[PDB]
């Protein structure tokens, strides 16, 4: 992605707290295709540390249940985006943010040579609101998405 | 769905031979989410019976492997909509086709208590021209789905 791609003036401290996956997109179907895929994850809390990077945790789908993880995403030199400086190397880039409602993100597999790119609206209750999907809609209309996905009433799920 | 959400003066005659899977969409997540899903298919060709039936060859996942299965859908008192008449009911709803490049259809789970759809736009090639698609997503939009599938070139998939 651009830099003018992600939010001007991000302040990391505002996304603290509780959120729920409402829609993720892929640009390749084989990235959120088998319940177990390494980028199909439920956001459940983020937490910003006082040293400016961000904590993530998430749930994802293991044999049955529903296993916790929790990620570090670590600041960079470019405002709002975020390396998580494991084996695997992966970008997380805030699009947009109005903290008290949505938030926009892409996990990015940055080593790979095909555009390698997983997205998702948040949203900080499961309140009826389509702003989140409206918003994340028209941000993935620049992005070549291949599977495109959206979470249904029960529970809704994470 | 209703009677005019499917396509007028349908000759079914017209749609036999090659067809190419080139985009699905499903109104709940669960549908096409497991590679084995039941209603997850290819389709290869559609050979009308001269009995006024359809008889679909479908590809689908199974193990590793790319099995290959014939069902057939019969004629009905409604144009355009024909019964998978098997142990499970299914109807196959054609919403519109210009027979030479795109074909539009639905499977519904006629039993469930849920809406439950998957549909399909297929290609007579694999050229690069994208009414097929426009055509299916102005199809879709009175629709409620929650997954959006395309297929990528190689090769692309069936």
């Amino acid at each position: 992605l651009i830099v003018t791609q992600t939010m001007k003036g991000l302040d990391i401290q505002k996304v603290a707290g509780t959120w729920y996956s409402l829609a993720m997109a892929a640009s390749d179907i084989s990235l959120l295709d088998a319940q177990s895929a390494p980028l199909r994850v439920y956001v459940e809390e983020l937490k910003p540390t006082p040293e400016g990077d961000l904590e993530i945790l998430l749930q994802k789908w293991e044999n049955d249940e529903c296993a916790q993880k929790k990620i570090i995403a670590e600041k960079t030199k470019i405002p709002a985006v975020f390396k998580i400086d494991a084996l695997n190397e992966n970008k997380v880039l805030v699009l947009d943010t109005d903290y008290k409602k949505y938030l926009l993100f892409c996990m990015e597999n940055s080593a790979e040579p095909e555009q390698s790119l997983v997205c998702q609206s948040l949203v900080r209750t499961p309140e009826v609101d389509d702003e989140a999907l409206e918003k994340f809609d028209k941000a993935l209309k620049a992005l070549p998405m291949h599977i495109r996905l959206s979470f249904n009433p029960t529970q809704l799920e994470e």
